């Protein structure tokens, strides 16, 4: 019984040290297809089930432009992965929530590992697990590859989340009556095609100018749109992803 896991997060949160921990020697060198950027796999074994461990490369964003985000989002999207574990920097989560959210629009399965947790902790930081759950509709585990925190509930749980695939997880972002109109209108002209990606991260990717998807949209039909366009619907949807990562940390952290 074999489980395929992507580790995602952005640059220096902690994703070496928690992808050594769980892996410990049992890792291995190679290249990702086309590039010279290693590739970095383990595995670790879990009650008879066998965890293959791909550390992605440190992404910010997931947009399409730099080498690191094409490998990363394109496995994220086009590959093969079971599950995906979001390590994020428990000291300093806004950019590790933002990037979530974008993962989370892309309907893959996510396990939110916050890491780091001893910094958290030693600083006096009061991190809700359970109101993070509510917020972001996945399991989170506390990590710290210092102390060992977490390393072993979350193995269980990459098991015990991959076995569970009746329920599901589904966010939707509300981005406004005009943006969500105009997501309304992509979905409907994309509705007969046969789309290999989620038709509303279809369309807000589109309509905020991404290298890849409003470059594909174009292509399949839809309007051109000008550099003001995009520039302000990618202004809008950014706004609202931190609004909402805002909020979640309002709620969760004392
Ligand atoms: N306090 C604490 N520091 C950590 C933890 N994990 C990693 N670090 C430190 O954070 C820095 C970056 O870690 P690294 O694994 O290289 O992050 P990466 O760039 O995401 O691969 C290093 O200095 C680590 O020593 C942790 O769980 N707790």
């Amino acid at each position: 019984h074999m489980v395929k896991v992507a580790l995602a997060g952005c640059p220096n949160v902690g994703k070496t040290s928690l992808f050594n921990a769980l892996t410990g020697t049992k890792q291995y060198v190679a290249n990702w297809p086309g590039v010279t950027v290693e590739k970095k796999e383990g595995v670790f074994t879990y009650k008879g089930y066998t965890i293959n461990l791909i550390d992605l490369p440190g992404t910010y964003s997931l947009g399409y432009s730099s080498i690191d985000e094409k490998i990363a989002r394109d496995y994220l999207l086009k590959g093969d992965a079971d599950l995906v574990i979001l390590v994020a920097d428990s000291v300093n989560p806004e950019q590790s929530l933002y990037l979530l959210l974008e993962i989370l629009e892309m309907e893959k399965k996510v396990i939110l590992a916050m890491t780091a947790i001893d910094e958290a902790k030693k600083t006096g930081m009061k991190i809700d697990r359970y109101e993070l759950q509510k917020h972001l509709g996945i399991p989170v585990v506390f990590t710290s590859s210092v102390t060992g925190e977490g390393l072993e509930e979350l193995k269980e749980k990459i098991v015990e989340y991959a076995q569970k695939n009746t329920i599901l997880h589904r966010m939707i972002l509300d981005y406004g009556e005009k943006v969500e109109s105009e997501i309304k209108k992509v979905e409907n002209f994309l509705r007969d095609k046969k789309l290999r990606i989620n038709p509303r991260y279809f369309a807000l990717k589109y309509l905020s100018g991404d290298p890849e998807f409003y470059s594909e949209g174009v292509k399949l039909g839809l309007p051109e749109l000008s550099e003001e366009e995009r520039i302000g619907y990618r202004l809008l949807i950014a706004k609202r992803k931190r609004e909402y990562v805002e909020n979640v940390v309002k709620e969760a952290f004392a």
